[PDB]
């Protein structure tokens, strides 16, 4: 499957793509404002994610740091990134269909749109100014808006036992972005797409 990753933000981002225990394609790349990077994701990838990283430095070997979304200091991510990270999430070719969503369960850093480029389903978007409106207690000094699990580490926010409800913090994310997951047991906003669809992830879609 092809994923065209497009940075419409006015600032550089370092895109990242991983399924948690391995990179997808090269795993990451710099995207200046306006640039597009198309990756190939293997059919059947389950639990893949794409995100943006901000305020990064990398040396000639590809090792460094990012203020949001850092994946063990690598340009080419092999693992998931450090919150806060807006997440484009996907599982492909699961019994004939693909499944996509956007999630704020690990916080928000950069607005995004995640849409098919082929026929048969809708896209999803979380493009409100979550960082600007973030509750004071969730603001990440390094940048972005943390989720409550990251900040407070309680069973209620982290849904540790598989039982939890919405919270004042989850409702903030859900108010700003109804079409993204706001906590683990949120009413699902996952879209079913034809199996083997192709996609575009756009950072800062309204920019």
């Amino acid at each position: 499957a092809t994923f065209e990753i497009v940075n419409r933000c006015s600032y550089t981002v370092w895109a990242a793509a991983s399924k948690g225990d391995a990179a997808l394609d090269a795993g990451g790349r710099q995207l200046n404002s306006g640039e597009s990077w198309t990756i190939n994701v293997e059919p059947g990838t389950n639990g893949g994610k794409i995100w943006a990283r901000t305020d990064c430095y990398f040396d000639d070997s590809g090792s460094g740091i990012c203020k949001t979304g850092d994946c063990g200091g690598l340009l080419r991510c092999k693992r998931f990134g450090r919150p806060p990270t807006t997440l484009a999430e996907f599982s492909l070719n699961q019994y004939g269909k693909d499944y996509i969503d956007i999630s704020n369960i690990k916080g928000f850093n950069v607005p995004m749109n995640f849409s098919p480029t082929t026929r048969g389903c809708r896209g999803v978007r979380c493009a409100a100014d979550i960082v600007g409106q973030c509750p004071a207690k969730l603001k990440a000094p390094g940048g972005g808006c943390n989720d409550a699990c990251t900040v407070f580490q309680t069973s209620e926010y982290c849904c540790t036992t598989g039982k939890c409800g919405p919270t004042e913090y989850s409702r903030f994310f859900k108010r700003l972005c109804p079409d993204a997951f706001s906590y683990v047991l949120d009413k699902p906003t996952t879209v079913t797409c034809p199996g083997s669809s192709n996609y575009r992830v756009t950072f800062c879609p309204t920019a």
